[PDB]
């Protein structure tokens, strides 16, 4: 069964990663992007609560 | 009911003050400190979309 899905995708600042990873966070958050972009996502993930 | 509770032990450095803004997520928010320090705070709020 489908569940919820909400797709957002610009830049890192301007209040956007942080709130995005906040909202709809239940199970199995998919990353899909360059090496760069990966590297950065993936340490704002770190630094929050994810 | 609450959530949790958020202490700032350092003076605003070692990045992990984002961490504990960011892991809250109540509607409702009662931050109470001194002035300069209450306004660099809901500033950086306002700047992670708090």
């Amino acid at each position: 069964d489908m569940q919820n899905v909400i797709t957002l995708d610009t830049s890192f600042e301007d209040a956007k990663t942080q709130v995005q990873l906040k909202k709809i966070h239940s199970s199995v958050i998919l990353l899909y992007c360059s090496k760069d972009e990966a590297v950065l996502i993936l340490s704002e993930a770190r630094s929050l609560g994810l």
